[PDB]
């Protein structure tokens, strides 16, 4: 069977094993939190160009295409992923814009492969913009050749309060989802202040948010897991008594706490029905649900209704006991984070980012300021350079005394002589003097920024404040004590 | 629990060893490749016909086998193509493949190829049962895990792994000089190192370059590890107006011209060497024309140095040199190679042996019942008119002489034109020579050498349909 004697290369293989397992599902990382199929996803959407702006599009066909593109790993965790970030209901936003079926929040996960139709969601124009910015290391693959880019970075910590899924692979973790505003609030709070305390900032950010719109009672969980994320929170549902025309009562619920279905807590009512442990209930009704979630409990009278209520989020799955895990990784060694040390991370990353972005501007604009400098060195003594061009011969010779004549370079020199007529009138000349001085501007512009860091601090929250313009966040939970 | 994740563990680590990294001692041919020249085979349309343009045949071999991508497995046909990287040759092919250039050539079922010629008579003998077969998962068609060779194709190629644990170099090698080194082992058994020396001067390219080291070459053969150098190729001669011109045709392995000149051109711009404005290097499509022109007051030989220090015109080239046999890793020397390709021939050809024993020895039978039905017909005739039934007839048959049911039917297979003298004659005649052909495999079986000899055999025939020189200048 296996006979392999080599206790060494069994160590090595497990340790690739355990790692390589770690890698592929869902992880803390540093800049997404994502699966790297995430990242696989979006960088195959951008570089095709699939935009929401154009048409639908056949999605079998894009995901065979990324497939090839890349490693001939199995369809199943693609499509599951492929799904998952075109729901809308259970990450709180929204990325891939579908058009099938799928399924709304009951048990029934819609398939349709030959469906599969669909675009994506405008928010990938704030996520990622790498066309010329030069930020990630790339991975080769097929016979070692195409790229794939090691993150995803961003100007944005959405994928923070997005929410994670990994749990299953060593040890447990996820990311509990926040909404953004009172983030975007508490973290230029910190940006402009960078020695504030945690309870003065959850002063600014409220409970841990979900897209249905929890009950909150309490907050020494929040305390704890604010802190060091550990710790079960009581979650409990709108849930309220009615009065009739006839003087009867109702339960009325409107949504759920996280992860609940309609079906098997409907299940579990009819149990509740015949393991005749519960008394006064009369109709378990559910209709109308598709212009508002409307699932009614309706209860005979001499009963006490808020006691059965008390009984519901006893025993009943009505009552959630959500717990949180954020067991971080930091460049894959596993760690743990305050809040705190999320956003510095994010704060040093876009420190990078923008340095990195502003060297790349500052290259091109050293390199067409280059250009302009030999054409501008050509205007300067022409008639003189006409007569070098009459009498040398060869490339060798022409640069020789263009640089005993004006110090330049080689490119700098051919670039002189691939200047035509039809460039040599005095406007365009002033043209290309202007457009040099504008460029000289901007280099200074940049080498400003390069002086004092807090340019990227306003920038940035500028630009926040720009997101939370177009997406606008209102709040759908409540939070108690 | 955690026993179960250690067998994951192993189970898994296996796959992708076995998938993606050292292919098998008995082929050195890594299972995408085999599949793809199996189904190339498989096409069966021959390289005489002109070759196709088709992405039709990696869809038949995706059909064969998902993998994480068939972009991959269009590579593994443009690496195959490389011929400036791997040696000769398994694609003829006519697209874009570029050189060792940094070319990308997107046009992927615009290029053709079909089945090449080493490839013809490399993978024989499928119709023999040599090969086991396993099923694919699509639980439709089979394939086979190893090949049968006409040469260790390991030499003839080398690796260029991944380190999945570690990666592994191995060089390649020239033809005749391994067939003089099968020769070698199979005329003695009892070989040294230094026979090695004389039958493999050394490792070779398609390029070519300089390895200087001895010991290194030494410890390469015998240890597995080592590193060796690889220099480009150095020719100074003298400009009319009195400069050490350099010219370089050869080069270090896996090494591109361009980037190299773009930190030669780094080098001279940062307050070094600034003189030397002459980089004539192109015109390189009749060979290598790589030529630089050394300033006045400079000796070529300084910038020779220092650009053998920029590593590379001169390279420490390592060698892992590991190996996969029996689902265990190796650390590889010779008579390892040597005696699993020589006993893996053996396996084929002893095989082969059989399966022509089982054609032979069937078609003898038919020919007994074809011979004693060419005895005597008329009673036979007149019997089967005292019947009227094939199983009666049959049950006659039995009754009259020794036959099988296969005779019996087949001698009821007879129209009047079987009914003449001539062709008893001939058919006893070609009975004889299968019998005489019976007994000299069985005298073969009964004979070690004659494997040898026939191996001898397969060897002169491609000797003489093909061999190669040291295209590789190597000075020691």
């Amino acid at each position: 069977l296996v006979n392999v004697n080599l206790t060494k290369e069994m160590k090595a293989s497990f340790i690739d094993y355990a790692m390589s397992v770690i890698v592929a599902r869902a992880l803390p990382d540093v800049r997404d939190g994502l699966k790297p199929v995430h990242r696989r996803i979006l960088y195959g959407m951008n570089e095709l160009g699939v935009t929401p702006d154009k048409p639908h599009k056949k999605s079998a066909r894009i995901t065979g295409d990324v497939m090839g593109k890349y490693h001939p790993h199995g369809d199943s965790s693609i499509y599951e992923a492929m799904v998952r970030m075109a729901q809308w209901w259970s990450y709180r936003y929204m990325l891939v814009d579908g058009h099938g079926n799928f399924g709304s929040m009951d048990g029934d996960s819609a398939a349709a492969q030959r469906y599969t139709e669909a675009r994506m969601s405008k928010i990938a124009l704030e996520m990622l913009r790498d066309i010329n910015k030069n930020t990630v290391d790339f991975v080769d693959n097929y016979d070692a050749n195409e790229r794939e880019p090691l993150v995803l970075p961003a100007r944005f910590p959405n994928l923070l309060v997005n929410g994670a899924t990994g749990i299953a692979v060593g040890m447990a973790t996820n990311i509990p989802p926040h909404n953004l505003g009172e983030t975007i609030d508490a973290v230029k709070l910190v940006m402009d202040n960078p020695e504030v305390t945690t309870k003065d900032l959850m002063e600014v950010l409220p409970g841990p948010d979900f897209p249905t719109g929890a009950l909150v009672m309490g907050k020494s969980g929040i305390h704890k897991a604010y802190e060091t994320g550990k710790g079960s929170i009581v979650l409990r549902s709108r849930t309220e008594i009615e009065t009739t025309k006839t003087g009867r009562e109702r339960i009325v619920v409107t949504e759920f706490p996280y992860m609940v279905n309609k079906t098997k807590v409907h299940e579990h009512i009819v149990r509740l029905v015949q393991e005749k442990r519960i008394e006064g209930i009369t109709a378990v009704r559910d209709e109308s649900n598709r212009e508002g979630v409307r699932f009614v409990i309706e209860v005979k009278r001499d009963a006490s209704a808020n006691v059965i209520l008390n009984n519901l989020f006893k025993m009943t799955q009505m009552q959630t006991n959500f717990g949180f895990n954020m067991l971080a990784i930091q460049n894959g060694i596993p760690k743990i984070l305050s809040l705190r040390q999320i956003l510095d991370a994010y704060i040093e990353h876009q420190k990078e980012v923008v340095v990195r972005r502003t060297r790349f501007d500052k290259e091109k604009a050293e390199a067409r300021a280059h250009i302009l400098e030999g054409l501008l060195i050509a205007l300067d003594h022409i008639d003189e350079v006409i007569r070098i061009i009459r009498a040398s011969e060869t490339d060798a010779e022409a640069q020789a005394e263009l640089m005993s004549k004006f110090k330049l370079s080689e490119r700098q020199s051919q670039a002189i002589l691939d200047m035509r007529l039809r460039r040599l009138t005095g406007l365009e000349r002033d043209k290309i003097q202007s457009e040099y001085d504008d460029l000289l501007a901007l280099i200074a512009d940049l080498a400003d920024i390069l002086a004092k860091p807090e340019r990227v601090s306003q920038i940035i929250k500028d630009e926040l404040d720009e997101v939370k313009r177009k997406f606008s966040d209102k709040r759908r939970t409540e939070l108690m004590v």
